[PDB]
């Protein structure tokens, strides 16, 4: 039973990949802020994160930070804008898996799960 959670403040995206995952044969959670997030990375401890770096209130860097805190056997894979550097270079510092900018390719996503996380 593989677990991936999604976190990302636009419903419609964040439905949209938990059911691409879903579908996938994984079993998901979703958050739409830092907060549930780190809830339920706590409580079910989940393999892998996709975590949206662009949340009103929410410091991605951080949430990052704490989660492999909580759970330092955590994986994570962030999702970008169409840009940023600094923070690039920060979760790579973190252990991150990679990133993806959106709007993101779904393929492109599917498969890089698959390959850093096999079902
Ligand atoms: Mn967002």
């Amino acid at each position: 039973n593989e677990k991936i959670l999604i976190v990302d403040d636009q419903s419609g995206i964040r439905i949209l990949l938990n059911e691409v995952f879903n579908k996938e044969g994984y079993q998901t959670f979703q958050a739409a802020n830092g907060l549930q997030a780190l809830d339920i990375v706590t409580k079910e401890r989940p393999d892998l994160v996709l975590l949206d770096m662009k949340i009103p209130g929410m410091d991605g860097i951080e949430i990052l930070k704490r989660m492999k805190v909580i759970d330092e056997n955590i994986r994570v894979i962030i999702m970008t804008a169409y840009g940023e550097l600094d923070m690039i270079q920060e979760s790579k510092e973190l252990g991150a898996l990679t990133h993806f900018a959106k709007p993101f390719d779904i393929d492109e996503i599917r498969d890089a799960v698959k390959k850093y996380l096999p079902l």
